[PDB]
């Protein structure tokens, strides 16, 4: 029952069972920075790009939250990582709302920024394109059905072209015990 | 002087103290292939591109030579390596025939292919652009006068943005003793 839990149920009732939106901000300002730092150590470009996101993306306090911070708009939302799979945007964004499995909505203005600003930058630069291009012929057959590698064979499937990395647990205790001033001083 | 050497002097007289031409075919057919193999092992891409040059470039027998083969047009000529310094072409090709030091002439039809088909592929891709981009600030002072690194400070000058490599002596004896079928067979 909801006795004593008016705040959490107020937040949850507003979002429970809505269709999530595609938020473009992280991808947008990540791309904006990465575009200007090509050639530099990758993690240095990355850090610069996250600083650009930190400075420019919308900040949020979810209405009624005791916690501050989101990484996209109100409601249910997801965010984008074109460094992985931006070569799919052209084929896939059109029918995200209609996807039988796990549909998402996207505002026309977000589709416009995505296809005019973001996706054109990542052409020839995504991880997925690189992997598909260089896969040895002896391996292609069990990996991808098609020449662009947009369709898995579902025999020996690669899984690195839909995520950045395996799961991860950062050292949260270190951040709260020291704070980032002290880590930065190190 | 010229007794007994009619052949070499016929050849040499036709070209002595003539103005060398820019020939573009090596660059053109090199670029044409490198454009299609991005992401692959560099020396594999390089070999595909050299095969494209071998299949498509004009072959020549200099008139009256006993030796077959040039890598450019009749007369005195040079060829192009946009992989090094293609970011200079916009600024330098204009002033080439009137360059105080080491002038070169270029057919306007070759110059158009150069500046419309070749040079644009190499934007953001050249060695020189990469070096200039990443050089630590502590070191730019003595290396480059300008932000784009097109002018040496002539204090501590890098020399790798105007040549592919140091001098080199290939093992010619091995080529003539074995042939490339037997080397390919190894
Ligand atoms: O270990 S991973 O392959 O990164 C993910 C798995 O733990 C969750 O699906
Ligand atoms: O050794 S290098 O610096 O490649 C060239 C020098 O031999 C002068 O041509």
């Amino acid at each position: 029952n909801r006795q004593g839990r008016e705040r959490v149920y107020k937040i949850l009732d507003r979002i429970q069972f809505t269709v999530p939106h595609v938020d473009i901000e992280r991808a947008r300002y990540f791309t904006e920075s990465m575009r200007q730092t090509e050639g530099e150590l990758l993690t240095l470009r990355w850090a610069k790009a996250l600083k650009n996101v930190a400075e420019k993306m919308t900040v949020y306090i979810t209405p009624d939250q005791l916690l501050a911070g989101r990484v996209g708009q109100l409601g249910r939302y997801g965010i984008l990582y074109p460094e992985i799979d931006g070569d799919f945007y052209i084929e896939v964004m059109k029918d995200l709302p209609n996807r039988e499995k796990s549909p998402f909505q996207i505002d026309p203005a977000a589709a416009a920024i995505l296809m005019e600003e973001i996706a054109p930058y990542w052409e020839g630069k995504t991880y997925h394109e690189h992997l598909n291009k260089v896969l040895p012929a002896e391996i292609r057959g069990v990996t991808y059905h098609d020449e662009r590698g947009l369709k898995s064979k579902f025999v020996v499937s690669e899984t690195s072209s839909y995520r950045s990395a395996l799961q991860w647990v950062p050292d949260y205790e270190k951040a709260m015990k020291r704070g980032f001033i002290d880590i930065q001083n190190e």
